[PDB]
């Protein structure tokens, strides 16, 4: 009957987001997945609910670049053909990109199943 949360850290990738460079993250309730642009001392340009993500997708390894897309529920006026919100990080580490990569898919992953 033991119930069990995830116990990894939560990681700060370097990513591009729209052509800036950033970081990837999430807050520390585990509740949003925000993307915040370098020097990072701002605020989030992106912030998303882990409630109204719908899909991971991630290149195959041996791509040109290491990305993860995330698509959101649609906005509530948006039109029936319209395409769904989605957000592209393209990971720039320059050793580590697709083990950060991974790392954040894994994470969101266990939270979207676990919601
Ligand atoms: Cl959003
Ligand atoms: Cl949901
Ligand atoms: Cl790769
Ligand atoms: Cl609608
Ligand atoms: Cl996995
Ligand atoms: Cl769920
Ligand atoms: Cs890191
Ligand atoms: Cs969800
Ligand atoms: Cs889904
Ligand atoms: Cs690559
Ligand atoms: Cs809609
Ligand atoms: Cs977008
Ligand atoms: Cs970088
Ligand atoms: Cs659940």
């Amino acid at each position: 009957n033991l119930y069990f949360q995830g116990a990894m850290s939560i990681p700060r990738s370097q990513t591009t987001y729209k052509k800036k460079e950033g970081i990837l993250t999430l807050t520390e309730d585990r509740k949003f997945l925000i993307w915040t642009p370098l020097p990072a001392t701002g605020p989030p340009t992106v912030s998303l609910a882990l409630d109204n993500i719908t899909n991971l997708q991630q290149t195959p390894p041996g791509s040109a670049k290491v990305i993860l897309k995330f698509t959101e529920r649609p906005r509530p006026n948006a039109e029936p053909g319209a395409p769904p919100p989605q957000y592209m990080f393209q990971f720039t580490h320059p050793t580590d990109a697709r083990a950060e990569a991974n790392a954040i898919r894994d994470l969101l992953s266990q939270l979207l199943a676990a919601a």
